[PDB]
């Protein structure tokens, strides 16, 4: 269980950061 | 498994909608 | 464990293609 939940919530890090650079380049061709 | 499942689904889901988002800004920027 | 983490490895995958696109869509809108 425990490493697994490990590697999931770096994904889930992973996912969170290139949210944020995403809404960035999306502000910016608008 | 099963609430591992969940969380690995809605990161699924994450990914799914910033895949949609990012190729649409491609096509912006192309 | 094992389908779970060949699960978990296809989001690893989907996040470094997605990275690299979003990368060159901030090189691009810079």
């Amino acid at each position: 269980m425990k490493q697994l939940e490990d590697k999931i919530e770096e994904n889930t890090s992973k996912i969170y950061h290139n949210t944020n650079e995403i809404a960035r380049n999306t502000k910016l061709v608008g």
